Parts: C-alpha cells; sequence; structure tokens
DNA sequence: GGGCCTCCTCACTTTCTTCCTCACCG
DNA sequence: CCGGTGAGGAAGAAAGTGAGGAGGCC
C-alpha cells in the first residue's frame, strides 16, 4: 500500500476529478450524470495503479491506447472511499477546488436531485466551475453564470512532496559542447513544474527547501513555471536527503536512483575526468526519456 | 422492467517533463 | 582559461480531461 499522503501529492500531480453531464432521451430528466475520479499514465507505471487500487479496494483500470493506462472510480458506492481519503488527506493545489465542487456534486446525487430538473441544474452550475467548465452544447441549453474561491494551503509535509514529485519532478542532467574550448559541460538539475495558476505554492518551495529558484515559461498564451535547484551543494546537502528518506514511487524513483550515481562522481570531481564523463553519459542512457 | 447505473472503448487539448544552449563571474 | 551557476527557449508526449456505446442491475 502506498503512504496516504504520498497518494495525496501524488493525485494534486496526476488526478482528475470528473462530472459528466450527458444528453439521454432515454432519461426522465434528459440527462445522464457521472462522477469520476480518474488517474491515467504511462504504461510503464502501471503498478502504482495497481497498488493504488489494492490500498482503496476500489476503481478500475483499463488501457488508453498503446502507450497509456488509466484507472478510474466512478460507481457511485465506491466514491466515498474517495471522499474519505481526500477529507482525512486534503489536496493542495488549485486541484483541491475541483474536489470540493466534486464534492457538491456527489451530495447532490446522494440525496437524488441529480433524477430531478432542479438537481441538475445546481449540477450544471458546479460542473461550470470544474477543470474545462461547460461545453458549448450545454451553455446554449442553461445560459446561466460564467468562478471558485482561489486554493491557499502550503506544503504539508515531505511525503506529500515525494507524492507531488513522483508526479512532476525533473531529475536531469546537463550536458553540452563548452563554446570557447573542447571541454564539456555538466550540470545536475533538479526541477518541479506547474501551471502558474499555482504560483504561490511553487513560490513555497524556495522556503520549504531552503534553496532554488522559479523560471516563467511560456509558448505564446500557454505559461507554466519550473522550479529548479542546480546549486550542486544545494542538491547534495538539502534534496537527495529529502527523497532518500520520503521515497519517491514509481519510475521516476529509478530516475533519482541514477542521478544520485551522478551525483556521486560529481561530488568526487570524476565528471571533470574523461572516464568519469563516459560514465555519466552512460548513466545518461538509462535514464529519463531514455528508459 | 424502465429508467438508471456502471464500465467499456476511445479521443481531444495541453501541462507538464525533457532536452539544449550559453553568457557570466569569481 | 575554467568550472559552477542561472537564465533563456524548443520539442512533444505523458499527462489531464472528457467522449460515445451499451450490457444489465433493481
Ligand atoms: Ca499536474
Ligand atoms: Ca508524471
Ligand atoms: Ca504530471
Ligand atoms: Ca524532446
Amino acid at each position: 500500500s502506498i503512504n496516504p499522503w504520498i497518494l495525496t501529492g501524488f493525485a494534486d500531480a496526476e488526478g482528475s476529478f470528473i462530472l459528466r453531464i450527458r444528453n439521454n432521451n432515454g432519461m426522465r430528466v434528459g440527462y445522464l450524470t457521472e462522477l469520476i475520479f480518474s488517474i491515467k499514465l504511462h504504461n510503464k507505471d502501471k503498478s502504482i495503479l495497481e497498488n493504488i487500487q489494492s490500498t482503496w479496494k476500489v476503481g478500475k483500470i483499463t488501457n488508453n491506447g498503446d502507450q497509456a493506462v488509466m484507472l478510474r472510480v466512478s460507481r457511485f458506492e465506491d466514491l466515498k472511499v474517495i471522499i474519505d481519503h481526500f477529507e482525512k488527506y486534503p489536496l493542495i493545489t488549485q486541484k483541491l477546488g475541483d474536489y470540493k465542487l466534486f464534492k457538491q456534486a456527489y451530495s447532490v446525487m446522494e440525496n437524488k436531485e441529480h433524477l430531478k430538473e432542479n438537481g441538475i441544474k445546481e449540477l450544471v452550475r458546479i460542473k461550470a466551475k470544474m477543470n474545462w467548465g461547460l461545453t458549448d452544447e450545454l451553455k446554449k441549453a442553461f445560459p446561466e453564470i460564467i468562478e471558485r474561491p482561489l486554493i491557499n494551503k502550503n506544503i504539508p509535509n515531505l511525503k506529500w512532496l515525494a507524492g507531488f514529485t513522483s508526479g512532476e519532478g525533473h531529475f536531469g542532467v546537463n550536458l553540452w559542447k563548452r563554446k570557447g574550448g573542447t571541454h564539456v559541460g555538466v550540470q545536475l538539475v533538479f526541477g518541479i513544474s506547474q501551471h502558474i495558476r499555482d504560483k504561490n505554492l511553487m513560490n513555497s518551495l524556495i522556503t520549504y527547501l531552503g534553496c532554488g529558484y522559479i523560471l516563467e515559461k511560456n509558448r505564446s498564451e500557454l505559461s507554466w513555471l519550473d522550479f529548479r535547484v542546480t546549486k550542486f551543494s544545494d542538491i547534495n546537502d538539502k534534496i537527495i536527503p529529502v527523497f532518500q528518506e520520503n521515497t519517491l514511487i514509481g519510475v521516476k524513483l529509478e530516475d533519482f536512483e541514477d542521478w544520485c550515481k551522478v551525483a556521486k562522481l560529481i561530488e568526487e570531481k570524476k565528471h571533470l575526468t574523461e572516464s568519469g564523463l563516459d560514465e555519466i553519459k552512460k548513466i545518461k542512457l538509462n535514464m529519463n526519456k531514455g528508459r
């Protein structure tokens, strides 16, 4: 079983709370409602999904294309397990806002209002604030209101951070040919990325870890944040000890382990030698996108 | 025994991850 | 010169979010 705070951190990273409201003339109200918690990952991390499944004793795992796998809970009885966990171990990103709307939608269905016109209206109102909001077909049918409270929580513990890092983390080794010379540049880099909507939370990492900085990235109108640590003494003294104690999950754990081997070589200045570089070069082949 | 629920196959957009380059300073 | 560091941006796919179909529960 996964540590429950590791689980929440991972959920804040890769989870999704979904409210479906579908047209159907076979329903008395004319709409069929479905409430879904979902985690979609690459097949290489199917084991995480299976362990969450056994930990919660709920949910179904299905394939999605040739390289992806998906764990979903939508059975109404089984959804109490989801709410139970996330009440006891609350999300801290803006996704918590989706969970609370998810939660309200559940209360509507629990008293069975989704089977009435008054409830469907309420559900549409809820869905409008969730994720990507109302469809065009749904906006047409329901011209009424277009926002939710901003979530402002701090990092609860390093077990959450471990779960969140197992999702959004990057353990990288940069190599490049120096402009003036024949030497190869070497940089160990740690990274956590997130949409700019959680700028406060991402800023909170500089304080919480006692190192690193934030870089603002964008493509046209799309923008995100990358928390990076490139100070090696910080990585060696602050970053690595954290995840040695608080174990990462999935393939990213393996990436971290190789990453630490590179960190050892760099600690002993062997990245400056010819043979140490090709050892590092060999490790890169084993890790990340190369795994 | 009609709605109603649940689980399947399946697909859209983008938020992540990964990778690359390089000027600067001490 | 040289190595360490931080800042930039490119590429694209592993994510996030959500689609229709339908068997069968109660
Ligand atoms: Ca995420
Ligand atoms: Ca991930
Ligand atoms: Ca992610
Ligand atoms: Ca690439």
